[PDB]
């Protein structure tokens, strides 16, 4: 480690800690910067040489983290939590958790290579037929969204899960062991315990479970209604009205968001078409327009535009020069207070317009907290960070807002139109809840050792069936590693943040709508051009992780905890309607034929 980046001496106390943090701050931006830059260079241009560079950057960050980490424990370990500066306790607390820097050098290098190899396998996996092969984004994504051929959907789903998952398994095993080894030396029972610790809530798992109990009935009713809609198309051979839904028929590779099957489930087809995808295509929207339209929503609230550096640096379309890139949409803080970028393989659809807003929310958080100490440039918790963009997208998706921006010609305010909208939103927001909840239940079990490698897939499918009421459309065994075919697993990104976000965003939406002086039904609120709403959101964004999330939440919404009531209020009309409709249709809620799997198509896969 360069002498300029090494820690000096400091008194064994608060006053020494404060100069220690400022000295860290000075060195850390360079170290954070070089790490992020090397990761950017790799993820926008996946090559062996860019991986080597990213690994060397990662070693340097570990060197840095070890030096500054061990210094913190030399001086403070027996006394550190009693500092009177709460921001400084947070800075120190982060600094003294070494993580992968606890590993001896040989194991660090092993750990870094595993992350690099897992990333490459996920983002370069292909399904081949012929010499021609399909990538996840856009080819397989488009098949899952637009094919209504059972066999074609099956080919794409099976191909992807087999291509990505199978080779990932042995690496994921080794990564899990090393990660646990690392975090155990910080005093955590396992890596999952460290990940949950970010919410600073001793009742976190019980609180999540209590939220899910309130939300599950909404999901079961949506599920049953959608299952009926699918049965009407695919027939009795491939849909069991008392069984789990085949996991490939819901519009999405992970069955995590169901908005692509909206045309099959829309209650009142004769009302205005609320999926504006076909209008975006007819009007010739491109990625550029989508990012500018999203930006202009943020500036309408008197939040910040995207700086020149964002526009010059960002990757907003998949490269047409054939390069391998990480297509999974992401938002980048380079930790130099100037460079902020999005990397998205943007496609021209309504849900991608929502995703643009999501990623731009991350960026806005970065812009607003850029002058805080680098350890406090985080969301109040990770769920806050995931919620910001989704909150704006809630306003954007309203038929009134879509009309304002030229995407929906007809205006209507009737009960049928409200049901259509709320159903469309339920396919996006309610359908996700079980998946948002289950992914880290799986991963927490892997980290704790409750789920060894011998049960990776068995336990994944247990949770997929238990929560989502889906089944794999072909047989799986423990050679398959279906968890690994979801980005966040091989890319080691925690998932419970998204469950938290999906509840939180309705709390935020309710609070901002009220601050805006809106007095109508919550699901028709649009905060566009509300400078008052913008000011309230800005307070949250400027806090970063400087204060406990419970206090930030309380200032924003009047409550110091996650609460499902705003979400339930938003959806109330369609919750009631789906319940009535399922009862009238004689549906079974749930999937009591839990063992059921669909048969193979007659000629699969030669067709
Ligand atoms: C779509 O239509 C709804 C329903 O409007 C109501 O019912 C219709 C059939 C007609 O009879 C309307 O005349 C009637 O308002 C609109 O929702 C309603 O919005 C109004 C105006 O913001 C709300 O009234 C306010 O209520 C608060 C107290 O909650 C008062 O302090 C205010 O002074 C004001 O009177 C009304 O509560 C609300 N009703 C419901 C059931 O939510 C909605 O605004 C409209 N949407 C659009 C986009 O036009
Ligand atoms: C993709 O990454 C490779 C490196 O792995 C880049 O190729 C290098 O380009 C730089 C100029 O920026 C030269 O100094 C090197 O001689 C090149 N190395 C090799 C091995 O060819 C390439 O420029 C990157 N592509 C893009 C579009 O940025
Ligand atoms: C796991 O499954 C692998 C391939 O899938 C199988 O092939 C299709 C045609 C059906 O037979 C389906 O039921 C199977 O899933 C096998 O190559 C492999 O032997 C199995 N793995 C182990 C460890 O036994
Ligand atoms: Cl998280
Ligand atoms: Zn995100």
């Amino acid at each position: 480690l360069d002498p300029g980046l090494q820690p000096g001496q400091f008194s064994a106390e608060d006053a020494g800690a404060q100069l220690f943090a400022q000295s860290y701050q000075s060195s850390a931006e360079q170290v954070l910067f070089q790490s992020v830059a090397a990761s950017w260079a790799h993820d926008t241009n996946i090559t062996a040489e860019n991986a080597r560079r990213q690994e060397e950057a990662a070693l340097l960050s570990q060197e840095f983290a070890e030096a500054w980490g061990q210094k913190a424990k030399e001086l403070y370990e027996p006394i550190w939590q009693q500092f009177t500066d709460p921001q400084l306790r947070r800075i120190i607390g982060a600094v003294r958790t070494l993580g992968s820097a606890n590993l001896p050098l040989a194991k660090r290098q092993q750990y870094n290579a595993l992350l690099s190899q897992m990333s490459r396998i996920y983002s370069t996996a292909k399904v081949c037929l012929t010499a021609t092969c399909w990538s996840l984004d856009p080819d397989l994504t488009n098949i899952l969204a637009s094919s209504r051929s059972y066999a074609m959907l099956l080919f794409a789903w099976e191909g992807w899960h087999n291509a990505a998952g199978i080779p990932l398994k042995p690496l994921y095993e080794d990564f899990t062991a090393l990660s646990n080894e690392a975090y155990k030396q910080d005093g955590f029972t396992d890596t999952g315990a460290y990940w949950r610790s970010w919410y600073n809530s001793p009742t976190f798992e019980d609180d999540l479970e209590h939220l899910y109990q309130q939300l599950e009935p909404l999901y079961l009713n949506l599920h049953a209604f959608v299952r009926r809609a699918l049965h009407r198309r695919y027939g009795d051979r491939y849909i069991n009205l008392r069984g789990p839904i085949p996991a490939h028929l819901l519009g999405d590779m992970w069955a995590q968001s169901w908005e692509n099957i909206y045309d099959m489930v829309v209650p009142f087809p004769d009302k205005p078409n609320l999926d504006v995808t076909s209008t975006m295509l007819q009007q010739g929207w491109q990625a550029t327009h989508m990012f500018r339209v999203a930006e202009e929503f943020f500036t309408s609230l008197e939040l910040s535009p995207m700086p020149p550096e964002f526009w010059e640096g960002s990757m907003l379309e998949k490269p047409a020069d054939g390069r391998e890139v990480v297509c999974h949409a992401s938002a980048w803080d380079f930790y130099n207070r100037k460079d902020f970028r999005i990397k998205q393989c943007t496609r021209v659809t309504m849900d991608q317009l929502s995703t643009v807003h999501h990623e731009m929310g991350h960026i806005q958080y970065y812009l607003q907290y850029k002058d805080l100490p680098v350890s406090l440039r985080r969301g109040a918790n990770p769920g806050f960070h995931e919620a910001i963009g989704d909150v704006l997208a809630l306003s954007v998706s309203t038929p009134e807002h879509l009309h304002k921006i030229g995407l929906l010609d007809r205006v209507t305010n009737d009960t049928e139109s409200d049901i259509n909208y709320l159903l469309k939103m339920a396919l996006e927001k309610i359908a996700f809840l079980p998946f948002g909840y289950l992914v880290d239940q799986w991963r927490w079990g892997v980290f704790s050792g409750r789920t060894p490698p011998s049960r990776y897939n068995f336990d994944w499918w247990y949770l997929r069936t238990k929560y989502q009421g889906i089944c794999p459309p072909v047989t799986r065994n423990e050679t398959h590693f279906d968890a690994g075919a979801k980005f966040h697993v091989p890319n080691v990104t925690p998932y419970i943040r998204y469950f938290v976000s999906f509840v939180l965003q309705f709390q935020f939406h309710e609070a901002l709508c009220k601050e805006a002086g809106y007095e109508g039904p919550l699901h028709q609120c649009d905060i566009y051009r509300s400078t008052k709403a913008g000011a309230k959101l800005r307070k949250v964004l400027r806090a970063g992780s400087s204060r406990p999330w419970q206090e930030v939440l309380k200032d924003m919404v009047g409550l110091d905890a996650l609460d499902a009531q705003p979400l339930l209020k938003y959806f109330q009309l369609v919750t009631q309607w789906l319940q009535e409709q399922n009862q009238q249709n004689g549906e079974v809620l749930g999937w009591p034929e839990y063992q059921w799997h669909p048969p193979l198509p007659d000629n699969y896969p030669e067709g």
